[PDB]
């Protein structure tokens, strides 16, 4: 005797020994980034091609 | 005798020496993979192409 077994229930695993059909089907993906930057340019210039006389000592 | 038989039942085994029929198909497929970089680039600079006189000391 197995016991009592419903009719119109889907059969399930039930007690210990049963068997059930796994599908494995995985698919796991996990991405991620990052980026930085930092910029600086100067430039700074005086020339006095040509000095007036009254301005020659400075 | 071969004791009781089912009449519309369908023909599966029963008793220990009975026949049945596996189709092996067997089709499993796993896969993994990852990746890391990390990247850091620095250029500084400073230049005194022409000093004036009175920053000349510095």
């Amino acid at each position: 005797n197995y016991g009592y077994q419903p009719l119109f229930e889907d059969r399930r695993p039930r007690n210990i020994g049963d068997t059930l059909t796994i599908v494995l089907q995985e698919n796991v993906s996990a991405s991620k980034s990052s980026s930085a930057n930092a910029s600086r340019d100067g430039k700074t210039s005086f020339g006095f091609d040509t000095v007036p006389r009254y301005l020659q000592g400075l």
